[PDB]
């Protein structure tokens, strides 16, 4: 039912993932991995460490970008006349919803991995610092809420198909 959909949780996990990508891409630069990355010197482009997080910053930058934007279109989601034009959007955003699920995964897969080759691998991720916990944390918060959208793929596409 499309007239159900306009209030699909799926616009309440674009906010929180939205959210999400801000605090790990944040987290990230109050560590200073970002600069780490950005910085030319040898000892610092192809430090991993940055690295991984450069992962971070690129998918949480642009799932902030991506979302905000997805957000904008929920706005007017409602005010769609045709229902098959509301399928086209939901199957286009959906779709990369889906994807983020992956692109999030690896990202994380990223910052969790390296943390266990600078960090002894015996000890959890939580024996991290703040900031660094933050990142690969809310990394795997947001893979939680895009595999959420992944399953709704199916859901909302054939409710409005």
């Amino acid at each position: 039912d499309p007239y159900t959909l306009v209030r699909q949780p799926h616009t309440i996990l674009r906010v929180v993932s939205w959210l999400f990508s801000i605090v790990v891409f944040g987290s990230i630069v109050n560590e200073g991995y970002l600069n780490s990355a950005s910085e030319g010197e040898e000892f610092c482009i192809y430090n991993r460490n940055p690295n991984a997080c450069s992962y971070g910053v690129a998918v949480g930058v642009l799932a902030f970008l991506t979302c905000l934007l997805y957000l904008a279109l929920d706005v007017y989601f409602p005010q769609i006349s045709s229902v098959k034009d509301r399928k086209k959007a939901v199957l286009s955003d959906i779709g990369v919803s889906a994807f983020w699920a992956f692109l999030w995964f690896v990202g994380f897969c990223y910052l969790a991995n390296q943390w266990q080759v600078s960090k002894p691998k015996d000890n959890p991720l939580n024996e991290g610092t703040d900031a660094a916990r933050a990142a690969i944390a809310f990394s795997f918060f947001s893979i939680f809420t895009w595999s959420l959208t992944a399953a709704l793929a199916v859901r909302r596409f054939k409710d409005l198909s």
